């Protein structure tokens, strides 16, 4: 009926000034934490590279793409091809939320070899923006919900789409059972919890609140 253009997915972009504040905080949080006494002394213990890699700076490894990009990808519409997006797209809460600005709330920061970001808590706004399709996890075993409760900040050259999916969901499960976060990194603004023999997390003392705007981007 008309020649108009539509977005690919809904999300909250990090309002530049905020994007930067969060991009630096997180980026530095990774390098500062990476240079921990426990980490430095466990450099080999964590990565046994006595030939292939005997000096791989985390900053360069877990920080290839420009950190000045902070965007929360809520639900992907995929040009309304994925089906369902349309039904939710009309959501009075989401549809009306678009264009409005809101600050994000991060409880802790996550670090990974090829992934790294901040944990966002779903409140009333995110709750209403939660479709009834995301109610049941992947296996449908009451797995820890919150597939959107994860914002991207840093990723390596090996940042695989399948790795981030499992590592994100699995890691959420362990932490749910109170066994995923060993205090092995003291931070003036909080502490670092080992999110698993391979992952790390940082619990903010005053959380990380940034200014974002709800909108949909296609390309």
């Amino acid at each position: 009926g008309s020649h108009m253009f539509l977005p690919l997915y809904f999300g909250w972009f990090l309002t530049k000034k905020s994007s930067e504040t969060l991009r630096k905080a997180g980026q530095v949080f990774l390098e500062e934490l990476g240079n921990h006494k426990a980490f430095k002394k466990e450099l080999r213990h964590f990565i046994s590279g006595d030939e292939p890699k005997e000096k791989l700076d985390l900053v360069s490894y877990f920080g290839k793409r420009p950190p000045g990009v902070l965007h929360c990808t809520t639900k992907f519409c995929d040009y309304g091809k994925a089906t369902g997006a349309e039904e939710y797209a009309q959501q009075d809460v989401v549809r009306r939320s678009y264009g409005k600005a809101f600050k994000l709330s991060i409880s802790a920061l996550f670090v990974t070899p090829k992934t790294a970001g901040a944990q966002v808590v779903l409140n009333e706004q995110e709750l209403q923006l939660w479709p009834s399709d995301l109610d049941k996890p992947s296996s449908s075993e009451s797995l820890p919900p919150g597939s959107r409760a994860h914002v991207t900040l840093g990723c390596a050259a090996d940042v695989q789409p399948v790795q981030t999916g499992l590592d994100l969901l699995e890691i959420l499960q362990q932490v749910k059972g109170g066994s995923q976060g060993e205090e092995v990194g003291e931070l003036p603004r909080g502490k670092l919890y080992s999110l698993g023999k391979g992952r790390w997390m940082l619990s903010l003392a005053k959380k990380m609140e940034v200014k974002a705007i709800f909108t949909g981007y296609y390309g």
